[PDB]
């Protein structure tokens, strides 16, 4: 399938134990995709002061369309020193590994895979 229905645990930035996916744009996008497939991916909602508490490169989910079965269609865009790899819509949040942190909510997305 080109798209997969996922429910992403929304984590508080201060709870997050593993604050990024790796050390290159290509690695973080790779690792994000693997974690999304394995159900081991969390989402941090971006507000003032969130991103400086996480590790670059960042992986964002961005709205790719204007929402089947409640699931917002999203795609991945990486960022490193203010340059983004990808072009998409509004940020739903920044992806991080999930290693058992308690979420505050779930975000239903349809991921272009």
């Amino acid at each position: 399938k080109t798209h997969v229905q996922l429910s992403l645990p929304v984590l508080q930035v201060r709870d997050v134990l593993v604050r990024g996916f790796g050390d290159s744009v290509e690695e973080v996008l790779s690792e994000a995709r693997q974690h999304l497939k394995d159900g081991t991916c969390g989402l941090v909602e971006v507000e003032k002061g969130v991103l400086p508490q996480l590790e670059q490169p960042y992986v964002f989910i961005k709205r790719s369309d204007a929402a089947p079965h409640g699931h917002v269609m999203v795609e991945l865009v990486a960022e490193l020193e203010g340059i983004q790899y990808g072009r998409s819509g509004e940020t739903l949040g920044v992806l991080v590994p999930h290693v058992g942190e308690i979420p505050v909510a779930y975000r239903k997305v349809l991921l272009r895979k």
